[PDB]
């Protein structure tokens, strides 16, 4: 029979507008993550977060170890960037594809880099966004689609590396053999037609999928960095 992860792929794209690629991604064993940095030192924030995350998970690869690794990533970024004259930080969305004996697949997320499940041709967002617009979705006041065009969607309500304390969301991922998971920065949904995003995201070869996802975002104007991690489950 089949492994729980069949294959995975990643892509990151600065796009034609931004002066830096302040996104970062990670694909290492059963650990997958995206971090979208912001601010003058946002690239430092996201890269440092993932380096720390990776090391902490490797030292303790279970649910509690993952959550401690996220705390350590927060602390390390805040120690390095907290004395700057303006605020820089990062989002973080991490997936660990644990076996059932370790509680099954888990997502830990802070900010607005979503996790999606792709099943039977449908793409749905599993995480809530910690942004002004995302909170209105969490309040049942606007839809995810409306949140996409909300004029305050760019304003985060939770972020890593901006203070000594963080409260990420933590939850199991309802998924199984045949599903595809996608972690993305918000650049993917900045502008493009949702149908074309789903077309790209359902490409059979995950290496093709990640390339096509970046291209869809770019073709639509590439106003932000776009980073995607695709994981095919067995
Ligand atoms: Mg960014
Ligand atoms: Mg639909
Ligand atoms: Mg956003
Ligand atoms: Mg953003
Ligand atoms: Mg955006
Ligand atoms: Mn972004």
């Amino acid at each position: 029979g089949m492994a729980s992860v069949l294959s995975a792929a990643t892509a990151t794209d600065q796009g034609p507008v931004r002066e830096n690629n302040q996104d970062a991604c990670l694909a290492d064993g059963i650990l997958y993550a995206v971090a979208d940095g912001f601010g003058a030192r946002g690239h430092h924030a996201s890269a440092t977060a993932l380096k720390t995350l990776s090391a902490g998970f490797a030292a303790a690869p279970d649910r509690d170890g993952l959550l401690e690794a996220v705390q350590q990533a927060n602390l390390r970024v805040f120690e390095l960037l907290g004395d700057e004259p303006t605020v820089s930080g990062t989002t973080l969305t991490a997936v660990a594809v644990f076996e059932p004996g370790q509680g099954g697949p888990l997502v830990v997320n802070i900010g607005d880099s979503p996790l999606y499940r792709i099943r039977d041709g449908h793409m749905e967002q599993l995480t809530d966004d910690h942004s002004v617009a995302g909170e209105l979705v969490r309040m049942g006041e606007i839809t995810r689609h409306e949140a996409r065009w909300h004029p305050q969607r760019h304003l985060l309500t939770r972020a890593l590396g901006i203070g000594p304390h963080i409260g990420p969301d933590v939850f199991g991922i309802d998924c199984g053999p045949g599903d595809r998971l996608l972690i993305s920065s918000d650049g993917l949904f900045a502008a493009a037609d949702e149908a074309l995003i789903v077309d790209a995201a359902t490409s059979p070869d995950p290496q093709v999928a990640v390339r096509r996802l970046v291209e869809v975002a770019n073709d639509a104007g590439g106003s932000d960095n776009t980073t995607v991690v695709v994981i095919d489950l067995g």
